[PDB]
């Protein structure tokens, strides 16, 4: 298929955008490996995905699991064709309110951990290779008491650009998929344990869309998996967003 | 087969992007018309094509040529599902020696011309079309005696932001792709015509591309189909841009 | 004080923006020529600023009226130091609505009219000299029924990048000053000729402004001043947005 | 003397874009704290600025030094009315050799200091107080081996969208200045320690720069000026960039 012949990478692969991603993927012949922290969502998301996918509980804000999660796929697959950071979050926090470790809980996930992964990544990954950052909406808009989550996915998106340059020689392509409001269990638990404050949330930010729906993270991964083909060859350092409208309006 | 039962229209669909295009959305199963003003390109064209790809005499700068153009299709196949604003160009002038001329032809084909090929589409194009603007680096960037050309490209761009509101409620989506500096006739053509210029210009634009190379056609065209296809289906009023790195760094 | 001794021109600066630009233009010491179509309007302009404001009936569409307002300055002032082409509007239209006049009208003004009035304007600007484009918020943002105004202040923007390039030798900066929603005649117009419908169009207008209200247009002529001024001097194809959040957030 | 009975903060004012600016707000009529870590510096500093500028040592990257220094302003001053977050740096590490003390350095100071040095602020800002965060044409662009620089900046820029909304209820307006290539010690400590180092590497990044000579500090410093003065009242969220054209084309 489109993918097939290539090893692709999923952190954060067990729900909402990163399973959605790695079932895309596999579908189109690419064998994935997915990450996650919590062990029993892990091997459940390995079994609903069938395909040769294959599961690793790993954190990716832990430089030593990163380093385990690669030398696993050099013992197994030998090399890594396709990179998406996928792992990430955020929560609300007004300025007058921020915490120091909100600020570090969401750069480290959002921002640093991003960094090493594909640090890491570097030497399993061949010429004509494709990284996929995460990005968001947020990084180019405001939104009331997600400044600290704004800033780490602008952050995300700027790395894309520079690391053009630095992975030239490598023949390595980077590019952001940023994706608008995304029906995820992420995005659900801004609204709190709630039914009715994630319901009331989820239709509140379908309202914010132009064509007035959240999206399907299908509707993301297909993003994503258009960026891990060749047919990507000529796009680097770029942001693809698939926000319904909702920021380019 | 992704553009299965799709009808697609790209204008200036002979040579260069548009022709490249209309290959790779054939390619995927689409019904195809491509427009050009030269019947002897355009029926050259349709030949190398063959793939039920059909070819109508039609300059977009022509309001009664629109109109027998969609007239042509309202009698053939009875809808409009992907529509390609292809037909463009741009040549050089300096401020200070910018003609009438220079503005009025610039601005006629390049933006004028998109506006009206977009709205005589409309009665043809059903919930769930997709729309494709041909952008372009210029439009977001400064190049020497090109700020005619830029701000037309520019114009087009922000055409997309608000017709994602004016498309809504009929459900079709429009994004721009923005092509960075592409083999192509009318690229060589800035050269002027003898063979030392063109190259010379084609190799110092590929100098300034960080990935050291002009695009292929086939490369823009990869990203119109996935734009024509559903896969696109949370995009809207984005600008998906394919320069190799060179607006992005 | 700062403009001291500049002559500045200001285009349709008999109401609004341009007329509030050219009272603080004039309390900061420079010699302003403000323009406009009707000589009524521009003579009570002109008597009512006082302060060596100086008029002249031109429309910035007609070249020989462009001509004759250059060979006023020429033979006045005997040089030109800042240019606001400020003269500017827009209309409702949504795309199925579009007509030919519509867009042509838009664009004659809004974009031709700017690039001619710069270039008839550069034989008296030395080096050291500043232009300021009008643009605006429309230019990068989607409005339903605004798309054609809109893509004209997009292209607005545009010809800044690629004039710093065309103008650097004669030391010439751009830049352009994108207002958001100003309390002026020309917005005012937009709500009919209703009294009622002045306030409803221009309390909405007010509720999209983050900071909740219009600006008064002399915010607007603050910014203008301050790129004419000699602080600007390492500014120079930038656009200085004054919206009080609105295309930001 | 626009900035009469004004009480500004400028954050590592000691040296280069922070020093000439503090000179600047001096120089409109403002009471000035300026911080930096070095007491010989700071004391230097003081002296030669005079006009009722006073310094305190504090680290903006340590908690307890923040406090300490708002605390001398709230014993002092009573008040601050402008905020110029101007603490910062960044040294070269290319993808494949960024340490983790790279990354917390950057961000640290870069983002995180920002962060806080904002919210501590808050409680001394009365309705109408200005914040200017710095930023950088790095946050938008790509350079090789500053990706973590880059990011940071682009992490600042984002930081204000947000924070329209967040400080909309105070009426505290927070802006960021770009600059680019300004003659400072930190730029020309990137060409190492040796006098020609230094210089060739200041004459490369002028060579840069459309106009063609890097920034002297005292023009960014009129860009901070013009944000802290009432003039700036409906600018909001805005990213003013003063950068010899260098990110515009
Ligand atoms: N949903 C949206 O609307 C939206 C919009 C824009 C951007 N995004 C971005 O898209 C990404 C995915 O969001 P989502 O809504 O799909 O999130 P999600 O459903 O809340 O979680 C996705 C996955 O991330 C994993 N994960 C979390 N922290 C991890 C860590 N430190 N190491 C490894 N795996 C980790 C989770 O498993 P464990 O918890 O077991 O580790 C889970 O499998 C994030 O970067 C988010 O910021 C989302
Ligand atoms: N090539 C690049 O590097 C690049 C980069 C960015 C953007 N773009 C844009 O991509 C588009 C295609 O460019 P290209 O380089 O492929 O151009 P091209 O090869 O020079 O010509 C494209 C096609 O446009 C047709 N055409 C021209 N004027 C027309 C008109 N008035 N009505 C109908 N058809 C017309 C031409 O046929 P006839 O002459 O027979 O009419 C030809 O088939 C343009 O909008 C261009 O600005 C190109
Ligand atoms: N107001 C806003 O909220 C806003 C926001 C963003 C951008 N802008 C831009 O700012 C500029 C001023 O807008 P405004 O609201 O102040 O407009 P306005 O109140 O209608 O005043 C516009 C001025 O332009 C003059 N003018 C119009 N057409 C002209 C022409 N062809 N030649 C010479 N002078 C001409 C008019 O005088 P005559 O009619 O007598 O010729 C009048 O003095 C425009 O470019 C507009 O698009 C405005
Ligand atoms: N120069 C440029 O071309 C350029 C371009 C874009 C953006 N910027 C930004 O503009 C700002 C100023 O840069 P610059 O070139 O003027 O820098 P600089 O000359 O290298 O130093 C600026 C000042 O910051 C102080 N400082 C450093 N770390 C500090 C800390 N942790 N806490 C408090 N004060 C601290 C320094 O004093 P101590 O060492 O004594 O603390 C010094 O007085 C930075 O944010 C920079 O990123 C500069």
């Amino acid at each position: 298929k489109r993918l097939e012949g290539k090893v692709a990478l999923v952190t954060g692969g067990t729900s909402g955008i990163g399973l959605a991603t790695a079932k895309d993927l596999a579908a189109q012949g690419a064998r994935v490996i997915i990450t996650g922290r919590r062990q029993a969502e892990l091997d459940q998301a390995v079994a609903a995905l069938g395909q040769g996918v294959r599961g690793v509980r790993s954190d990716v804000t832990r430089s030593a699991d990163l380093d385990a999660l690669f030398e696993t796929i050099r013992a197994t697959e030998g090399r890594l064709d396709v990179l998406f950071t996928n792992a990430g979050g955020g929560s609300m926090a007004a300025l007058g309110e921020i915490s120091e470790q909100h600020f570090d809980d969401t750069f480290e996930r959002n921002v640093k951990a991003v960094v090493f992964t594909v640090q890491k990544a570097l030497p399993l990954m061949p010429q004509g290779a494709s990284i996929i950052l995460n990005g968001s909406i947020a990084g180019s808009t405001g939104t009331q008491a997600f400044s600290i989550y704004g800033a780490s996915k602008a952050a995300v998106r700027a790395l894309a650009r520079s690391w053009v340059l630095d992975l030239k020689e490598r023949g390595i392509r980077v590019n952001v998929v940023s994706p608008g409001s995304t029906r995820t269990i992420g995005l659900a638990e801004l609204g709190g344990d709630t039914q009715e404050g994630q319901d009331g949330l989820l239709a509140y930010l379908a309202s914010l869309v132009p064509i007035g729906r959240l999206a399907d993270p299908s509707e993301i991964a297909k993003v994503v998996s258009f960026l891990a083909s060749d047919d990507s060859s000529f796009i680097n350092g770029a942001e693809i967003t698939a926000d319904g409208g909702q920021a380019q309006v």
